[PDB]
């Protein structure tokens, strides 16, 4: 069972199809109207069933033309409150019946931010996105919240007329609202099943370029431009991954680029990825996010993680195919280069959980944890680190891209668990399962810390990126000035920040050794947003005051979890900076994302 849902689990009854009509209202910052659920019973004689919630006001359920019978419990915590519905009439096994819920959000909704228009890049609008994983659809509309069960959807969406609607759907036209000409109804339609976290809203001063033969960029007109010339490289991106993963059977894939509050790098929704405008570096050099969230189409939107337990099968399987991605465009030293940058990630992330914490465990537990709480760069990395591992020890790149190609194929439209995926690993390799019974699952599916095996990784491209970092780490006062702009001039941006990567990590160097990099590197010109960060993390974490404001800035002005929360972090605990940070934080509260409030909130301890 799904530890995360308090609705009737797949097996009583399934969601089938979801038809959502709803209005928008910017004032009230509430999303109403109804979610009409076909649902499927599993099981003889039915006669009640359980939706999640979270801060819904549910106004009447109707069924068949009459309402019925409903009852919310009591909230628990972050899961929100059951909603049971009494059925009019018991249903036999793959009965179907339509449940339409009239209900309005609230203006806290955990799945939502609402923005005022000084928030916006065009200052004239509001501006509304969702973000519903893990478990964040419960707070937009009554569903079975779960990745267990897979829907169908369709909708009609009410906005502003001068505003635009986009979703997770193929766009299917737009009308006046016949209810009111202040109006427009914005329709969706989406023909795949997903699960319910992949759905997704937009509404807001929203213009759209054409970037490839099934790619619009859409944006803030003031963003527009930069996006469509950063994201250029999308339409060769999904002709890599279809040859990887086989067919794209969703239609479009568009992209919206967020205003800067975004949480993630991207979120996969399907027709149309979300991405942060952290990834505007102005050189295309951040388009592995891109890649990543084309990947998902196939590992995560296809073949879906039935619990958040298993949700490495999701991140693990699309960071390896984004690397085979960038593999194939820029060269397989290329790959090696991001796959050991990966593996410096992991060890980060669990230096800083301890190497016994249970969120380095590949597969967690998360009954009573807050999936919110528990995401990180884990199940990214340790799940690269074991598939890569497995390529290596299983004959290659080329055989092992079969196996995923074959993964794909087995599992689509369904939700798997770990399990399942170790089953089919053994079948597809049933000639290879004397090598296979080498592998300690134990340690590298359920124990924390570093895997038991390190890959090995080609060094080419990561050699001067170590040589430079341990020439500072080692030079003492009388080396400083052996250092120039010329030590940069043979790296690739991607080198530059893997060389700050590398420092950072034996954080703090000396304050004069940080002072010399800004006189002869000059990096607080750099505005690549990873490099940046690391930059500004390296010279708080050293203890330079002049660079308290530019990382205030900096984890304030956008609001990815990933800069954001580190940010912040330093700040606290560098004394010079600590109460500027808290009350930073405090200021802001009001007006960030709720899950990065709540998260900045929890890693500042107030
Ligand atoms: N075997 C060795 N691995 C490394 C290494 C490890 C992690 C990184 O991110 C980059 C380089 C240096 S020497
Ligand atoms: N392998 C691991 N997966 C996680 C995880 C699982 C589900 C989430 O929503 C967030 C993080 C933590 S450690
Ligand atoms: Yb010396
Ligand atoms: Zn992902």
């Amino acid at each position: 069972v799904d530890t995360c849902s308090l609705a009737s689990p797949a097996s009583v009854c399934r969601t089938k199809h979801l038809h959502l009509r709803c209005s928008v209202d910017f004032t009230r910052r509430t999303l109403t109207g109804t979610a009409a659920l076909t649902v499927q019973s599993q099981e003889d004689n039915l006669r009640s069933l359980v939706l999640d919630t979270k801060d819904l006001t549910i106004e009447k359920v109707v069924i068949n033309g009459q309402e019925v019978k409903y009852a919310l419990g009591e909230r628990q915590s972050y899961k929100g409150s059951p909603m049971e519905i009494s059925l009019p009439i018991a249903l036999s096994k793959n009965q179907e019946i339509v449940i339409e819920i009239s209900f309005e959000t609230s203006p806290k909704s955990s799945a939502l931010q609402w923005l005022t228009p000084e928030q916006t890049s065009g200052k004239e609008h509001p501006y509304l996105f969702s973000q519903c994983q893990a478990i964040h659809c419960r707070a937009i509309l009554p569903c079975q919240d779960t990745p267990s069960v897979k829907l169908t959807y369709t909708a009609e969406v009410s906005v502003p007329k001068e505003l635009v609607a986009l979703m997770s759907a193929i766009r299917d036209g737009e009308t006046p609202d016949p209810e009111d000409p202040s109006r427009k109804i914005y329709k969706f339609i989406q023909k795949v099943p997903i699960p319910c976290y992949l759905i997704a809203l937009v509404v807001g001063a929203l213009e759209s370029r054409q970037i490839g033969p099934r790619t619009l960029v859409w944006s803030e007109k003031e963003q527009v431009e930069k996006s469509a010339y950063e994201f250029s490289e999308t339409e060769s991106m999904l002709k890599i991954a279809e040859d990887l993963g086989g067919p794209y059977v969703w239609g479009q894939y568009d992209l919206l680029v967020l205003p800067p509050s975004f949480p993630y790098g991207g979120m996969e929704n399907p027709c149309l990825t979300f991405v942060t405008p952290t990834l505007l570096a102005g050189d295309k050099s951040l388009s592995n996010v891109i890649a990543h969230e084309i990947s998902h189409s196939w590992t995560g939107n296809l073949v879906t993680n039935k619990t958040w337990d298993h949700f490495w099968l999701n991140e693990g399987h699309t960071v390896y195919l984004e690397r085979h991605i960038c593999g194939r465009l820029f060269g397989e030293k290329f790959r090696h280069f991001n796959a050991l940058g990966g593996w410096g990630e992991l060890q980060n992330s669990v230096k800083t959980f301890g190497e016994t914490h249970p969120f380095t465990k590949l597969v967690v537990d998360l009954t009573d944890i807050d999936p919110d709480v528990a995401y990180s760069s884990v199940p990214y990395e340790k799940g690269f680190a074991l598939l890569f591992y497995l390529e290596q020890l299983l004959g290659g790149p080329e055989i092992f891209l079969g196996f995923l190609k074959a993964y794909v194929e087995k599992f689509s439209y369904k939700s798997i668990t770990t399990d399942d995926w170790k089953d089919f690993l053994y079948s597809y390799f049933k000639d290879k399962v004397d090598v296979l019974n080498q592998v300690d699952w134990n340690a590298w599916l359920y124990s924390p810390g570093l895997p038991p095996i390190k890959p090995n990784y080609d060094m080419t491209l990561t050699n001067a990126c170590i040589a430079l970092s341990q020439r500072w780490i080692t030079a003492k006062e009388d080396d400083l000035n052996s250092f120039n702009a010329t030590d940069l001039k043979d790296l690739s941006s991607h080198q530059l920040n893997e060389f700050l990567a590398q420092t950072l990590q034996r954080a703090p160097l000396p304050l004069g050794h940080i002072k010399r990099m800004q006189e002869v590197y000059n990096f607080n010109a750099i505005n690549n947003s990873e490099i940046r960060f690391r930059w500004l993390r390296l010279c708080i974490q050293s203890k330079w005051e002049d660079a308290i404001p530019l990382a205030l800035k900096m984890a304030t002005e956008q609001g990815r979890m990933k800069f954001t929360r580190p940010l912040f972090k330093d700040l606290a605990a560098f004394d010079k900076s600590h109460d500027q940070a808290v009350r930073t934080y405090q200021e802001h509260k009001a007006s960030m994302h709720p899950v990065t409030a709540m998260l900045v909130g929890k890693d500042l301890k107030v």
